[PDB]
Parts: C-alpha cells; structure tokens; sequence
C-alpha cells in the first residue's frame, strides 16, 4: 500500500533514501497487534484513531489527555494519517500529568501494569509499549522496564533530549529495551537527540506531524516522537510474523538503513528504522 503526501516520518521509515513524501507499508499495517502509550493519555475520541484507540488506565483525577503529548505519540505509532501501523489498537496508560510531569513511582506502577494488563486484551500478533518519558538514572525504573520487555512486550524508549550520553537517563540507560534517538528529514541526528552506547535504533524526530488534543495536528519534535515510529514499526513487523517481542529490536536493527546518519558521534550505532518493504 502507498500512502501519498505522507509525513516526511512515515516516508523516511519505508525508504532507502531521504527526500521522499509516499509511505510504503503492508496493507497488514499492523491489524492484531496492540500498543500501549504510556504517556499523558490519548484522546481516543480524535477522527484519526477511528475507533483503535481506548485509555485503559489513569493515575490522575481523568484520563484524557489536557496535554497532547500522548496523543501526538499515539498518532504516529497507529493514527490513519499520521501512524506507522494504521491497523494496531492503541492502549493509553496515564502516567503522565496534564503539565507532563510524572512521579517515578507512578511510572514503574505503569509498566508493571501494561505487563499485567496485555493478558486481558486481545493481541494475537504481539504487544509494544512506546514509552516517550525519563528523566534522571534509577535502577527501579531501568528494572521495572525490563520487567516488562520480559514479560513479552516490545518496550521502546526514548533517548532523551539532553544532547548528552542517555546512560544517564533512565528508562533509556536499560540495555534490554529498544533506545531510539532523533534523525531529521536530512538525516542528521536531531540537535537534541541524545546518544551513546545504550541507543539501539534511530527514527524520525524532528518536525514530526500527528494528532493533537481537540481534535486537532501539529508539529513537534523530540526522541519522543522518534519513539513511536519505532513502537509502531515493531507491531507492523509482529504482525507480518517477522519478529518476536523479545526480537524485535534487534530485527529492527539488523533491518535498518546503515551509515546514513550525520552527527552520529563514535560510538553510537548509525541505524535508522527502516520497514525494507518491497511493493
């Protein structure tokens, strides 16, 4: 299938050069598989999310989304327009307040719910969690992550935005999830993403187009956006039965564009997300 005047993102993922504006995917795109956006809530009601979208559990007096963060995120992983896996459902898990803000404690609660909870829903193809969230390293929430990539979810994490080294930041600093930084539409790591060792995979995070609160889109850049491509990428391959939870990022990996990225310093991998889909 061939998705015209796409998001530069959703072009980037399915191509082998930059510069290019048609998203190329499997009409499969993603159907049977389920991701959880642990986040600031998603406003499910949003036309782009045709009905895939459900919050399944808040820590906060509402679930809906008064940020837009989590809905931006959910959009790129799974809305009609804006989403790499046009056919997942999308679980919302509000660990995040309306002002993004989040207590660690709440956070790792989450996880160990998404671990839990995957077991009531129906997900024959595979389960992801798509986490654009962290701060400052805790073993608890590095271990809580890798809880729930043990339990049989593809985690995938943002880097963060510090331009610094993420072994610092958890849960990006845990070695068992998928890390993700920030490219550009020229492929040159974004100017914040953050880098290092721990990073398994890049995707698109600069001037990334999806979903907003209100019913609304906009443009926004971050690993957090970066995230979900990769989140949403790894539903769509579960689904065409490629890989596993526990495989996935590193299918995505030895499946990525090599090389292509400026500003990578050494040491960090040159892999930018790539679906290798052949029309």
């Amino acid at each position: 299938a061939a998705q015209t005047n796409a998001p530069w993102g959703l072009a980037r993922i399915s191509s082998t050069s930059p510069g290019t504006s048609t998203y190329y995917y499997d009409e499969s795109a993603g159907q049977g598989s389920c991701v959880y956006v642990i986040d600031t809530g998603i406003e499910a009601s949003h036309p782009e999310f045709e009905g895939r979208a459900q919050m399944v559990k808040t820590y906060y007096y509402s679930s809906r989304d008064g940020n837009g963060h989590g809905t931006h995120c959910a959009g790129t992983v799974g809305s009609r327009t804006y989403g790499v896996a046009k056919k997942t459902q999308l679980f919302g898990v509000k660990v995040l307040d309306d002002n993004g803000s989040g207590q660690y404690s709440t956070i790792i609660a989450g996880m160990d719910f998404v671990a839990s909870d995957k077991n009531n829903r129906n997900c024959p193809k595979g389960v992801v969690a798509s986490l654009s969230l962290g701060g400052g390293y805790s073993s608890s929430v590095n271990s809580a992550a890798a809880r729930l990539q043990s339990s049989g979810v593809m985690v995938a994490v943002a880097a963060g935005n510090n331009n610094a080294d993420a072994r610092n930041y958890s849960p990006a600093s845990e070695p068992s999830v998928c890390t993700v930084g920030a490219s550009d539409r020229y492929d040159r790591r974004s100017s914040f993403s953050n880098y290092g060792s721990v990073l398994d995979i890049f995707g698109p995070g600069t001037d990334i187009l999806s979903t907003w609160i209100g019913g609304s889109t906009r443009s926004i850049s971050g690993t957090s956006m970066a995230t979900p491509h990769v989140a949403g990428l790894a539903a769509y391959l579960m689904t065409l039965g490629k890989t596993t939870a526990a495989s996935a990022c590193r299918y995505i990996a030895d499946t990525a564009n090599k090389g292509d990225l400026s500003n990578i310093p050494f040491g960090t991998v040159n892999l930018l997300a790539y679906n290798n889909y052949q029309a």
